[PDB]
RNA sequence: AAUUUCUACUCUUGUAGAUGUGAUAAGUGGAAUG
DNA sequence: ACTCCAGTACGCATTCCACTTATCACTAAAAGATCGGAAG
DNA sequence: CTTCCGATCTTTTAGTGATAAGTGGAATGCGTACTGGAGT
């Protein structure tokens, strides 16, 4: 038996946390007067500079060790091939064992180890193995190990300038560690060669063989497209892809020429575009190609090699001030190249040329029709008429055809006179003279003001406006033309053409976010500044903390001129009044600590080659230690499992010995522990004895939290204010927004975490660990236009008098303009009329705009870890789930979607299926969200047209899901319930809902995902479970989206479609697809495929059958649990729902189609009255009850058999919506068991209210469907995945 | 319209949620308009 | 013989901008370089 | 005057267990044009 609440201290989580640092006293004044912030920030350049050129050592390195591997790979072959056909447990770690060997067989030339080569290059290799990640890399002899690599001066003397400084790159120099590394990572070179690039190059010498035997004489064709691209010249077409030349082709250049030769570079065309050239002649060589993969796959490009298409850049303009010099260098660019002469000769040759010669473009000439008449529809029905005149319906559609494509001056001249000739020329002549006025105009100097950006906006709308005439005319070859009037205007318009990039670019900088965000890392002289935080290295560190009532404090002790001299402030009494600073006293995690220490160090290895006398070792130790044979053999063996890893017990399989082994380290690490002068103090009597322990691992596990201590102490105020004084300490003070004087309702959640981790029951026993590695960051000043509600003035809110609705911010200008009395404009309607309903403010004190970065700020960034009792992975954490969900069968399952009228809706059921709760989260915090991202939807055009600055919709709709988090975690709590998402993975969506897009809700899911692993609650007690020292932990740790399946936790997952158009009463879903009933037979297949249609006296609605193992052709292929379905055609009559209001049973909403496209507008319509309508042209005596369906199919009407089957589609649809009237519901055309149809109208709390209600309740009954086939099975695991033919039968046979 | 940072705001010199940072490498993809 | 029309058919186009997916560190002390100052 | 030594500041170094045992993988709808049969 296991409780909800036994959900926490599951396994370790690492957070950190960002506070901003105020300087204290003189501290600002000392670090300015020190220089220290100009000095990181030149170190910083430095080191983004220098980089590449580090980079280029590794590079050189991998290229010339690359190039000697010989080693084949037939084996890795026969792995694959067998694991592909064969796909069990055992042959998968048969590949990964292959994988791993072939691995380190190539990580072999990287150390020197391997036998292919010589002893000699060998020992080289090791040597330069070692040189690669230690300081010699800043002179040293890695480079003249490598004579190939030369270093100009500069760089040298910027090499030269970290002396002294190496650490800087120490995280750096072990990212490289994991880029040569072999131990089975994305990031490494032999994963790379072996199993990314390797496979697709088997893929490839698979399709080149099956395609050189089934297609024969086409060797010749990949001879010769070789040849033409020219590489690889000294061998065949066919040992290119055999695997031998998989020798070659490691190194990236190697990769490129091969990627080339697959899909080309003149046009030289490659393997594939002679393929598809192939395929396009449709003969019967293309046929058997077709079926046969004819696709190539290009290798993946090394790690750490240069880019050479270097993608698609991604190139964004700088400064205001650069983009300023660009611009009036391109300004000077048409001012020397005199593009406003060349135009106006144009112009004077286009009143004095043949103007039949010269044609117009045919998706612009609207446009043009919309520039020179009132209308766009002027020219064209000018045109008809005229090309009607010389002279039907075909003829016509010919004459626009050949109209549009070959639009001539001298023919639309004449269609409507020379109105539209004075109008061009005079369009013209303000154009030109517009154009060159901006070309006059000189640049400002600086971009921050918006009249600048308006003038900007002046000029460049003007040469685009000169751009758009410019290009009105034909050039393509398709139809004559003069030929030195194209020749002109090609001319003209590739002199001036890419300033459309110019346009876009400046659009950029205009929306573009204004901060500066950039900030470097300062170190004030320090290597390992704030690593750690440890009280022996307080010394070098040089990072301590103070608590003075409530207010946190970070000092940090500079460096003294020359030698460094500590201050060691002595503790006080805590009566007297002053800091309180905190001694960090912490033992790393054992596992490489007690190595560290003892059986790894140069005396005990030196001694240990000649001797088997135990050696004592005395120094940094309370009493001497013991060290003997049988225990240094254990940590360093020649095999490569130790004797007490549980590796060597797998691998081999001797309990007993690994069992002495173990038992044997432990004592051996309990004696450690009890004599080293770090740890003699700790007490260790809460482990259980050496012998009763499993694993070394769990004791690791066990052992670890005891080695940490926090304490603190009073140091006297005159001392830290003197230190600050004289400048020996700086101290800064941690600051987030709960720590201002005017703190007033609930903190943050990095204040609760910081808050909590200082608290004394976290002192006590410590659930909350405090890091080292933190980080000090410097945030200069951004150059920004400060704006400020001054004192006296109006300021208007951004809500009405009700707090859900906000205010469209072109509405929101204007009226906050008319509020302080700038006016400048007549108040619009919709101002005057939603005037009553806003609300105005006296101002107080002053409000700056983004006022935190109008100054620069230190920043502090500190990592934390969480559950730091338990384990660091957690174990079965699933099994664990799905044990508690079979013991407890009452659990709730809250159903997510996201939906049309609603953004996301929410529905609480039980496990009977029954509801509990239905909820829209439209309105989060007295705030509705639709309306906002309505207004916004709305106005984006014109804010893109406008130069304005606004935040995106990408933003809203990231920041509006993280308001989601907070009500999905409090119904999760509240209920105790399992939660179902949807499976991006598996469904699409539609283009109607407001989340639509995968990325911003796979990311919904992703912070899903990573809050309910560390929950936390703020109303809640620090002690109890869901507090800050308890947290939830009700999720498994994210790793990928394909890779978590279904099942992470309390968190299921479930296919998306067929969710919300099916009832919720009987489980009808749309059983036809509509794309094949386009034809008339095909109509009448449908029609005499279904079973029989009637009416009845009692209740004068229609009653038709249907049965699936009859009409096949344009079903889907989804069978149901019900062998019929009784189609009904309700009679349409004036039903209430629950609260009284009246409505149209039966009532449908289709598209408008004009005749075949659809309009986008709404038609309503009433089955009924249409299908009695229908068959009141017939005649047929409906009121017999007989079979009506043969009688309207025995006469050929192909008109009524089309409104019939329109008609069957408007009654089978399921949901039916209209925007307009705000209209949103489910209405079902069969009965259920108790024989009445289902509609949402009724508003029965019972049932969904709407279709976002149906999907939701409907996604909540397949979690429903896994938790139970979890509960029938055995196996504690889940289906991996629900199909929709099992849940179509499962949801048809609960429900009948 | 103030924030470690983001989103939305104003009874409140601030409010309600969210908030793993830094470094490196790789895949290349997403959005808009027709 | 001419014209309508309704079922049929094949195949996206340009422009613009950065988004996501894996790896590692979250460290005190041993070891080594360097240096101001002392011994021959 | 020349050579060595303990303090001091950087650097680099030790390394435990274990997990997926799957990857149900998506299907373009829209649109402008085409052509063969039927009415006049």
């Amino acid at each position: 038996m296991t409780q909800f609440e036994g959900f926490t201290n599951l396994y370790q989580v690492s957070k950190t946390l960002r506070f901003e640092l105020i300087p204290q006293g003189k501290t600002l004044k000392h670090i300015q007067e020190q220089g220290f912030i100009e000095e990181d920030k030149a170190r910083n350049d430095h080191y983004k500079e220098l980089k590449p050129i580090i980079d280029r050592i590794y590079k050189t390195y991998a290229d010339q060790c690359l190039q000697l591997v010989q080693l084949d790979w037939e084996n890795l072959s026969a792995a694959i091939d067998s694991y592909r056909k064969e796909k069990t447990e055992e042959t998968r770690n048969a590949l990964i064992e292959e994988q791993a060997t072939y691995r380190n067989a190539i990580h072999d030339y990287f150390i020197g180890r391997t036998d292919n080569l010589t002893d000699a290059i060998n020992k080289r290799h090791a040597e330069i193995y070692k040189g690669l990640f230690k300081a010699e890399l800043f002179n040293g002899k890695v480079l003249k190990q490598l004579g190939t690599v030369t270093t100009t001066e500069h760089e040298n003397a910027l090499l030269r300038s970290f002396d002294k400084f190496t650490t800087y790159f120490s995280g750096f120099y072990e990212n490289r560690k994991n880029v040569f590394s072999a131990e089975d990572i994305s990031t490494a070179i032999p994963h790379r060669i072996v199993q990314d690039n390797f496979p697709k190059f088997k893929e490839n010498c698979h399709i080149f063989t099956r395609l050189i035997t089934a297609v024969p004489s086409l060797r010749e064709h990949f001879e010769n497209v070789k040849k033409a691209i020219g590489i690889f010249v000294s061998t065949s077409i066919e040992e290119v892809f055999s695997f031998p030349f998989y020798n070659q082709l490691l190194t990236q250049t190697q990769i490129d020429l091969y990627n080339q030769l697959l899909g080309g570079i003149e046009k030289i065309k490659g393997l594939n575009e002679v393929l598809n050239l192939a395929i396009q002649k449709n003969d019967e060589t293309a046929h058997i190609i077709a079926s046969l993969p004819h696709r190539f796959i290009p290798l993946f490009k090394q790690i750490l090699s240069d880019r050479n298409t270097l993608s698609f850049i991604l190139e964004e303009f700088k400064s205001d001030e650069e983009v300023i010099q660009s611009f009036c260098k391109y300004k000077t660019l048409l001012r020397n190249e005199n593009v406003l002469e060349t135009a106006e000769a144009l112009f004077n040759e286009l009143n004095s040329i043949d103007l039949t010669h010269i044609f117009i473009s045919h998706k612009k000439l609207e446009t043009i029709s919309s520039a020179l008449c009132d209308h766009w529809d002027t020219l064209r029905n000018a045109l008809y008429e005229r090309r009607i005149s010389e002279l039907k319906s075909a003829k016509e559609k010919v004459q626009r055809s050949l109209k549009h494509e070959d639009i001539n001056l001298q023919e639309i001249i004449s269609a409507a006179g020379k109105e539209l000739s004075e109008a061009f020329k005079q369009k013209t002549s303000e154009i030109l003279s517009h154009a060159h006025a901006a070309l006059d105009q000189p640049l400002p100097t600086t971009l921050k003001k918006q009249e600048e950006k308006e003038i900007l906006k002046s000029q460049l709308d003007s040469l685009l406006g000169l751009y758009h005439l410019l290009d009105w005319f034909a050039v393509d070859e398709s139809n004559e033309v003069d030929p030195e009037f194209s020749a002109r205007l090609t001319g003209i318009k590739l002199e001036m053409e890419p300033s459309l990039s110019f346009y876009n670019k400046a659009r950029n900088y205009a929306t573009k976010k204004p901060y500066s965000v950039e900030k470097f890392k300062l170190n004030f002289q320090m290597p390992t500044l704030a690593s750690g935080w440890d009280v022996n290295k307080e010394k070098n560190n040089g990072a301590i903390l103070f608590v003075k009532n409530g207010l946190y404090y970070l000092g940090i002790m500079p460096k003294q001129k020359g030698r460094y001299k500590a201050l060691s402030f002595e503790p006080t009494e805590k009566t007297s009044e002053g800091f309180d600073k905190m001694y960090y006293d912490y033992f790393p995690d054992a596992a490489k600590m007690i190595p560290k220490c003892s059986t790894q160090l140069k005396a005990v290895t030196a001694h240990f080659q000649t001797h088997t006398t135990p050696i004592l070792l005395s120094n940094n130790f309370i009493e001497p230690l013991e060290i003997t044979k049988e225990i240094y053999d254990l940590n360093n063996p020649e095999k490569e499992p130790k004797k007490f890893q549980t590796a060597y017990a797998k691998k081999t399989g001797d309990q007993k010995g690994y069992r002495e082994a173990l038992c044997k380290w432990i004592d051996f690490t309990r004696d450690f522990l009890s004599k080293y002068t770090k740890t003699t103090s700790i007490d260790l009597s809460s482990l259980r004895p050496s012998s009763q322990y499993k694993d070394l691992g769990e004791y690791y596990a066990e052992l670890n939290p005891l080695l940490y201590h926090i304490s603190f102490q009073r140091i006297a105020e005159k001392e830290i204010m003197d230190a600050v004084e004289t400048g020996k300490l700086y101290l800064f003070q941690i600051y987030n927004k709960d720590f201002a004087k005017g703190h007033h309702g609930k903190p943050n959640l990095h204040t609760l975490y910081w808050t909590g981790l200082f608290s004394p029951e976290n002192l006590a026993k410590t659930s909350i660990k405090l890091n080292g590695q933190a980080e000090l960051f410097y945030r200069p000043k951004s150059r920004m236009k400060r704006m400020a509600h001054r004192l006296g003035e109006k300021m208007l809110n951004k809500k009405l008098k009700d707090q859900k609705t906000p205010i469209p911010d072109t509405l929101y200008q204007e009226l906050y303009d008319y509020v302080n009395h700038r006016l400048s404009h007549d108040l619009s309607d919709e101002a005057r009329a939603l005037l009553p309903n806003v609300i105005t403010k006296e101002v107080s004190h002053e409000i700056i705009k983004d006022r935190r970065f109008t100054s620069d700020k230190f920043f502090f960034h500190v990592p934390i870890t969480l559950n730091y009792q338990a384990a660091n992975s957690p174990s079965k954490f699933n099994q664990r789930v799905n044990a508690y969900l079979k013991e407890h069968p009452e659990t709730p399952i809250i159903g997510i979607d996201r939906g049309e009228r609603n953004l996301i809706y929410i529905t609480v059921i039980d496990s009977t299926g029954k509801i509990l709760e239905q909820r829209s989260l439209n309105t989060i915090q007295q705030f509705d969200y639709q309306k906002k991202l309505d207004n916004r939807e709305k106005e984006r055009v014109a804010a893109r047209q406008a130069w304005s600055v606004v935040g995106t919709i990408k933003d809203l709709k990231q920041g509006y899901l993280s308001q989601v988090i907070h009500e999905i975690v409090d119904l999760m709590i509240h209920y105790q319930a399992v939660v179902v998402l949807e499976n991006l993975n598996f469904g699409f969506k539609s283009k109607r809902t407001g989340i639509a897009e995968k990325a911003v809700y796979q990311q919904f899911e992703k912070m899903l995902i990573d809050k309910l692993n560390c929950l936390v609650l703020k109303d809640y007690p620090a002690e109890k479970v869901g507090g800050v020292l308890n947290p939830y932990q009700l999720t498994d740790q994210f790793t990928s989206f394909a890779k978590m399946g279904t099942q992470s936790g309390f968190l299921f997952y479930v296919p998306a479609p067929y969710t919300s158009k099916i009832d919720p009463l009987t489980g009808f879903v749309d059983p036809f697809v509509w794309k094949t009933i386009k034809n008339h037979e095909s109509r009448k297949h449908f029609l005499e495929g279904f079973d029989f249609l009637h009416y009845d006296v009692k209740t004068g609605d229609f009653i038709l059958h249907f049965k699936m193992n009859r009409n096949l052709s344009f079903q889907r292929g989804l069978p149901g649990f019900m062998p019929a379905w009784d189609i009904v055609f309700e009679k349409n009559e004036t039903q209430f729902d629950a609260k009284g209001t009246p409505f149209i049973a039966g009532k449908r909403i289709v598209p408008v189609i004009e005749n075949h496209r659809f309009t986008g507008r709404y038609r309503d319509l009433y089955p009924a009255n249409e299908l009695i309508a229908l068959l009141e042209e017939k005649g047929i005596v409906f009121r017999d009850g007989s079979n009506i369906l043969p009688k309207l199919l025995e006469n050929d009407d192909s008109h009524a058999i089309d409104t019939m089957v329109a008609l069957i589609r408007s009654v089978l649809q399921m949901r039916n919506s209209n925007a307009a009237t705000g209209e949103d519901y489910i209405n079902s055309p069969v009965r259920d068991l108790n024989g009445v149809c289902f509609d949402s109208r009724f508003q029965n709390p019972e049932w969904p209210m709407d279709a976002d209600a149906n999907g939701a309740y409907h996604i909540a009954l397949k979690g429903q469907l896994l938790l139970n086939h979890l509960k029938e099975s055995k196996d504690l695991k889940l289906q991996n995945g629900i199909s929709n033919q099992d849940w179509l039968a499962y949801i048809q046979e609960l429900r009948n």
